[PDB]
């Protein structure tokens, strides 16, 4: 949804670890959970989501 956000900047790379995205996720965007998903390139991306998934 709208709320949900994806920003790369740093790959799958980190992504390793479903609590790393969060970290990032809060600390770049302030999300919530910073789930990780799949974009064009399959690739997991820390999506920030500020709001009830």
């Amino acid at each position: 949804d709208k709320c949900k956000k994806v920003y790369e900047n740093y790959p799958v790379s980190k992504c390793q670890l479903a609590n790393q995205c969060n970290y990032d996720c809060k600390l770049d965007k302030h999300a919530r959970s910073g789930e990780c998903f799949y974009d064009e390139k399959r690739n997991l991306q820390c999506i920030c989501d500020y709001c009830e998934y």
